[PDB]
């Protein structure tokens, strides 16, 4: 027995592998390019003291006191978290299915099996008073909505992550901090780079793009007297009675 | 049949799984950066004597002695623990449903069949009984109270650490203890970062945000006489129904 | 029963299968090797800052500021990102068969049912009714043009990426931006390799050989009538008869 | 049909589950550090030299011969050792019940099943004989038992472990034994720390407030007697058919 | 039933485990080493420009202007794409089978039904039909002559491979490219080795003997009307019944 | 059916487990260390040339000319194979009890069940020609033998390794041989140190404890005639009777 | 039903495993230790000069021009290749039985049914006419006989493999072929240790008396007139037959 529609589970499936696809490649490119930043540090430098700019700078991208960005710190804040907002908006994405279907899908199981079941053997009042509740569309509506609302939070965020300039994977970062600051061997700012930041400027416009494709269809999820072929518990049990009415064979006779 | 609510099941869920995501999350951070310390040491030491400087000063935060901190050596400390009380966290989160699926949901199973088999046939008598009966409600408000408490605490923890200053990560060591206090070729103090810092108070943050979000659903769980649409095991056996009374025909012929 | 016909599953499966392979062999050589870029340094350069150059000319192959090669920069963009769009590929050839098989599939298996159920019994009335409809021919058709489409845009780009001169794998990159500008210790210029290239026209040469053999394969499916043994639902229908009418025991004592 | 008791099966699977848990979280917070033994060598050492004497130093910590330790050789014995033994103690919890399980557990199934087959049938001499006999109850104490000093004892190692001084994990060593004796360029001690052993100390510390807690626990389980809501088998097939007669109608029914 | 012969399973599955078994020794022995291929460079270079020197005539012994070797570039060439080439010859050897399950198998698993309950009466007409036709017979046999010519090709190409001299992995490579043309401080030639090489032409010696061995027994199998003990679709039903008819008693109760 | 006894079954997990957990511990500490040999070389000696030095010295504990050791080179050479041992200790544990299961199990459970089938209905003929037989208890015993002997050897032999004396991991090693002999840069003799050795000889103290406490156990089995409550074939079969006579309802009827 | 008998599959599976037991325990110490090839190169060499030594040599052992061994080029061959031999080993050891199973499984099964069907009735025509018949115990024979060749052979490749000196593992290299002829800073021999063949020869000494005690029961299958308790298939049927007879209760009830 179905419980979801074809669309809606398209679309969930869609919007919650995608990011988590992006994000598994995202991380073989990590690892195998192996560092997500590098500072040019002199040659005077050990090879722990350079590593230890590097990780400094790494660290100190949350700083606002030890960096010097063209772009603004908020870009370089971004760059180092990308893959975390990828998972986070996955998760978003996946809980809603995931309360539809503990919550909503065992009654509107049951509701089905027991009107196919009063179906084939002909249950009119019983189709009249779902037409007065408005209880199981509520929980639909209200499902879809956060759905769509997550994915245009999505839209605005890739968008403007897309936006930041190639050149905000740059930066300049100071180590001399505390008992470092009076070093006269240590340069005043190291130039960084920001490796992945190529990469995931293109896996934001391929998730734009693809989530930007996928609204319209949420969008015409709504309309769900629309899709029927007003705003009642009727119609959600008439969209799903024609999406599941294949099974039963008295339909099928009717028809012919 | 369904031996826990969808809300408790949720709950545990998000609960559980969110810890345990973050600190996935964490560790492949870890992995991926390869240091959770770095110490700026002089370029005259050895490689493997930065090494030591590094794991000297990563075993020596849980030690007053030998560092100086301007945030306190308890921030410090916490730094170094961080996943593992997110994981104490799930386990203590986890083990209130383990209770109760062990000592509880055998029995109420077991009733809950015997009151759906009492009724579809017309047993009230057995229903005024449980009425007088405390037993079950008490197992699963303290469950809920076990795990209301819980997250408390995680909530507590979490808006502490994600309160410690940015700068908190940074802190001076000495190896000079013991045979060399009197090598005069090791500076006195190291600087030294804690990298993974920056990453655990966002992901502090984001559980705290969770937690405080799923506090009012726990606490509107207490609420068994009012959760109905007085504290006795008849309510929660009239919640369980209702959550369960879909799976009988003749309630929903009833109704009709 | 079969609700996909044997030659479209085969297209689909090494549509599908043959891309993900082809990137399994480039991740293995990717591993193997253990460097995507190499770039020749000065010897007075540290190791540090040998790898500073590697990682920053890898994340300046998609910046026009710090590039020079011959073949102009748009190929060495494409050499960056070559496993991705085979993944990509793979996906968009996976979709339509997932998409047939949620939302057309099950209509077609109960329709299949219902026809042979009715046969093994002689159903005319139904067969002019489908005669008399477009329906599941249409998302057929579509679902067969999409990854004709797909299969064509892959063709076309792999016989690009092929086409693509051997020494288009060099270019020349500067990483005196910003405050290494001033540097007089930094060569202008590195010389730079992209080490995958090699294996990379090879999978591209055979996924192409590969599609191109598919592309008459998937020609030839459209031509729905051919194969049945006008362009409406019944010669679907009589299709996947033909195909799955080897279930049917009455169909073989007819044949005798 | 439960052949374990819940608060057995709980105080089983948290005493073998944590102890488990515990050595995962060291094992990953090793892997993570790299090193579990650091020592302070000249700069004249090459990192091979330097390499030996970490591992000479980590060999060394069970020879009294080549170590100076003001907390004693012991702790520095026990520093190295410390996964393994909790290991010993999770396998030593887990057999005891392994042992209940093998046998006297089909017995004990075989009795349930005839005495509740018995019943539903109103048997008398049976229970009178089992009233009698003390086979089972020897069996089930002894393994009681035996978890109980298992605990006991892992209590006051890990109570014992806890109280070492965070400085014993610092001790000097010396590699000039042997053909090394006469080499005036080797330094006579070296400054060596363990590095695991701050955070050995918090699991510790975590594993013996939980083994506390689990003691008033097992002790509440010896006194089968009292459980009941003298020592015989007669008082343990009680208490299993308590846990076990949710599954008998006729039980309900003669309740109400 | 069986729907493919034991000969023909047991040479499909010898001829597609072989190369992938070579392939994952072959692996094996590539990450036990990490290089498949060293150069000699001067002990000037810095250990990252001999890493890229290693890099480089890697990527280079694809291309003409680089290359210098007294068997010719094309051995070279062949060296780097060994694996590549067993795996293709493995997937080319399953794909037949592939589809004569998907497209074959099904329609003689329903013939051979509907013949075996015939013959267990307890007909001649069908058997004369299928006699007047080769609808299957040709399936078979083209699949087989599928099979034999991709075994034949990699005969030849392993007996070619294994033919190339030993000292073929050897070969000179020039850096000297671009803006490295001019630096008189590189080296005009540097000498190579293949390292995979003697690993590689041994695994082809045993794959060449295997394919040899396995010729005979596919040509074997052509003469499929001398198998059974003209070239007409009833000769092959009978292969196939002979092999499958231990399942009838019928058939063992007239032998007897 | 339980075809093996519960003693036996475990005598057989314990004496298989308990050396492969001890493998699995060794191992990851071998992979946690990173080296089972770490040898004393000058510091004037290059990285590989060390590197060479500690494989040599490794590979040359098994030849006699080349080392010097004052233990003997026997100790030197246990060293090396201890967990190669353990595990062959662990297959010639396992392999009787899988002897067992293949060559007596079958026979066992068709004899026990004619005679609980011919049971449960009142027979004397069979168990009186069982008394006039010795085969199965002949299989029986020698399988306990051959576990007996094994644990017995085991025991020897983790007590000899264990008395090694704990500076037996050292010894002097000379790689002066062939064209190296005539090297005046090479040191004649060079200190080394088995790392593992200490870990190895707590191992072997835990399995020779186990072992020992599990020989009287194994002792006990052997008087088949005592465990009955003559040597034939009855006694065993009352046994594994008595053992599985719990699922023979007529049994406990009796018994009451 | 049991197709195999016990000591052919006993000794299948000893045959089978025990190569791949030891290639596992050698490759564990491959991966351990870290190099298969240790060369002894000078102090001026760089780490990069030095490891294409070691790869060149690796590379060199499979060629009679750049090297000189006093035992002969031969056993070095073997060194390299032991593993691969082994896994050979293996895979003709596994062959027979698989070949077994196909083409002889079926047939015997279906068989054997019918013997036991004919049988628990009393057929006898049937087992004089397999007394005639040679077709079952001629393809057993010769998979023995297969079996038994392949054990021979690797018997005696172990005797010879084991019989290699353990200096045989020395050997002295030239890296001076080609450009590098000419160089004068190269010495002109290295000498090289293949490190694991001390290993080797122990996991060789091990197969080789496994395999040894096997041929003597691989012998006695042969006699399987004698194994009762002529050579045609009525003697194989009996044997089958005894060893599956006790899944027939009228066969017991006859016995007793």
């Amino acid at each position: 027995l179905r419980l979801e529609l074809a669309v809606d589970k398209m679309v969930t499936c869609i919007a919650v592998g995608l990011p988590l696809l992006l994000i598994s490649l995202a991380f073989a490119q990590e690892i195998s390019i192996g560092t997500q930043i590098s500072c040019f540090s002199p040659s005077s430098f050990s090879w722990r003291q350079a590593a230890f700019v590097d990780s400094y700078c790494w660290a100190a991208v949350q700083q606002k006191s030890s960096l010097q960005s063209e772009s603004g710190n908020l870009p370089l804040w971004l760059h180092k978290f990308f893959p975390y907002i990828l998972l986070l908006f996955a998760i978003l994405l996946y809980l809603p299915a995931l309360f539809w279907r503990f919550s909503a899908a065992p009654h509107l199981c049951s509701d089905l099996k027991f009107i196919m079941e009063e179906l084939d053997k002909v249950v009119e009042q019983y189709l009249k008073t779902k037409k007065n509740s408005s209880h199981l569309i509520m929980k639909y509506i209200s499902c879809r909505l956060v759905t769509f609302v997550v994915i245009l939070l999505a839209c605005i965020y890739l968008s403007y992550y897309f936006s930041l300039s190639s050149l905000s994977d740059e930066f300049l970062c100071s180590i001399k901090s505390g008992v470092l600051k009076n070093d006269s061997t240590i340069p005043d700012r190291f130039q960084c780079k920001l490796i992945a930041v190529g990469i995931f400027q293109l896996l934001s416009l391929i998730n734009l793009i693809v989530y930007a494709l996928l609204i319209p269809v949420v969008v015409y999820t709504f309309f769900i007297p629309f899709r029927q072929k007003g705003y009642n518990d009727l119609s959600l049990y008439n969209l799903f009675l024609e999406e599941n009415i294949s099974e039963l064979k008295s339909y099928k006779c009717l028809k012919v």
